[PDB]
């Protein structure tokens, strides 16, 4: 902690909050984050991270144990993906873009689910961008290190926008399966500049689910009536079609999105799989116009 200057706060997580700083020693130029709470197993889970290393996950370069304390030393990026998302809103980030995006953060996703790491939390503030057109997941494996809460400590609402519906039906074994789910959402928000599911609350957020993909039921989602917060009383809304949903979406990109919005996570399709569907068959890595 003292062997870092802050520069400028840069967020607030769930864990806690995010400086830009720099190392009074090296002169690098760091994320530094202070945990909010050290538990002995969250040094052993935090450590593990140090190890998963991918060229779109953001570095964890130091965990920094001192006088009780907790701090998480990253790789710096200067962007995230909302900030991007609304800089670019007037026409939309390009699609050969969004499918290199797409394709970079499922490139990270399988790597760290390959290592049966989840990140349980994605959204578009922890995709963060470089210069060089690329993306990287931050927080990866955080979640199960101090636990999601409602609110964060400055009071902030935490999004259930791209949360699986299986975590909103009160599953609590989470499968990697909740990580293509986000990001399924966030490639529909990117392709149509509107959220797919802004939700206030967990009902909102499941009914929204439920409006635009039908209520699930057996069929498409054996198990569903038996999870811990289903309720028979649920209104049965029909499916809507993905042509409605995000156009102007091509019919190979609209194929993905709907194995990414499988309501059965054991149907959704994995980052290893979406990797070789016909979508990224043109697949290229443009550089954005980023101002900083
Ligand atoms: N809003 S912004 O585009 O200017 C922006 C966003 C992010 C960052 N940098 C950043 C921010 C960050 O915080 C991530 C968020 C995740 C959502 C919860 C708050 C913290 N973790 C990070 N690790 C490496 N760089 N980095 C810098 C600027």
């Amino acid at each position: 902690m003292e062997n870092f200057q802050k520069v400028e706060k840069i967020g607030e997580g769930t864990y806690g909050v995010v400086y830009k700083a720099r190392n009074k020693l090296t002169g690098e130029v760091v994320a530094l984050k202070k945990i909010r709470l050290v538990p002995s197993t969250a040094i052993r889970e935090i450590s593990l991270l140090k190890e998963l290393n991918h060229p779109n996950i953001v570095k964890l370069l130091d965990v920094i144990h001192t006088e009780n304390k907790l701090y998480l030393v990253f790789e710096f990026l200067h962007q995230d993906l909302k900030k991007f998302m609304d800089a670019s809103a007037l026409t939309g980030i390009p699609l050969p873009l969004i499918k290199s995006y797409l394709f970079q953060l499922l490139q990270g996703l399988a790597f760290c689910h390959s290592h049966r790491v989840l990140h349980r939390d994605l959204k578009p503030q922890n995709l963060l961008i470089n210069t060089e057109g690329a993306i990287k997941l931050a927080d990866f494996g955080l979640a199960r290190a101090f636990g999601v809460p409602v609110r964060t400590y400055t009071h902030e609402v935490v999004t259930l926008w791209y949360r699986a519906p299986e975590i909103l039906l009160g599953c609590k074994y989470y499968s990697t399966a909740v990580d293509i789910w986000s990001l399924g959402c966030i490639f529909a928000e990117m392709v149509t500049r509107r959220a797919l599911f802004p939700g206030d609350s967990e009902i909102d957020q499941l009914f929204r689910i439920f409006r635009t993909l039908g209520t699930p039921d057996e069929v498409v989602w054996p198990g569903v009536t038996s999870m811990p917060d289903y309720k028979p009383s649920f209104p049965k809304w029909a499916r809507q079609d993905f042509s409605k949903v995000v156009p102007p979406l091509d019919e190979d990109g609209r194929s993905l999105l709907s194995q990414m919005l499988h309501y059965d996570p054991n149907k959704r399709i994995s980052a290893k799989a979406a990797l070789a569907h016909p979508f990224f068959q043109d697949v290229t890595k443009p550089v954005p116009h980023l101002r900083l």
